[PDB]
């Protein structure tokens, strides 16, 4: 089911990332450097129940980082928007990825599926509503 996601990946296409970026508390360096970003994912998994996922950004941030997750297992996360207290936790959903992040009391959300070839994730916090679409290193 996941060997869906798995691959190799590249931006292709972003809209609403900053002023998403925004809503989850990122000073502005962050929120148009963060969408500035052409991240390079390299997206793998184990037993169709523990995905290991990569992502070399770029510039100008510079922030080459990784996640290690079992679907249905809570962990912790440090992301670029210098986040204090993140909790993810991943999930299944048909044929839908939802990755989940609570902080502060609050739940922001990533709906990734595949679509025309397309790692398509769509990310919800309260009304902010942010989109972004990578295609297969040329795969
Ligand atoms: C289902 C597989 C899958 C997973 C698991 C996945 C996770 C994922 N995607 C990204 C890119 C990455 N980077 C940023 C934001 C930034 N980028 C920058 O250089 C800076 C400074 C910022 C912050 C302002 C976001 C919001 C995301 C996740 C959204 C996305 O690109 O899919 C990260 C690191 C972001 C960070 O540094 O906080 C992670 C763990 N992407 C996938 O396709």
């Amino acid at each position: 089911m996941v060997e869906k996601f798995v691959g190799t990946w590249k931006i292709a296409d972003s809209h609403n990332f900053g002023e998403y970026l925004k809503a989850i508390g990122a000073p502005k360096e962050l929120s148009d450097g963060g969408d500035a970003t052409t991240p390079t994912l390299y997206i793998s998994q184990k037993d169709g129940d523990k995905m290991t996922v990569k992502i070399e950004q770029g510039p100008p941030t510079f922030l080459d980082t990784q996640v290690k997750f079992k679907l249905g297992e809570e962990f912790d996360e440090f992301p670029s928007d210098r986040r204090k207290g993140v909790k993810s936790v991943v999930n299944l959903v048909g044929e839908k990825l939802v990755y989940v992040q609570k902080w502060d009391g609050k739940e922001t959300t990533y709906v990734r599926e595949i679509k025309d070839g397309k790692l398509v994730v769509t990310l919800t916090m309260g009304d902010v509503v942010a989109v972004r679409s990578y295609r297969r290193a040329t795969e």
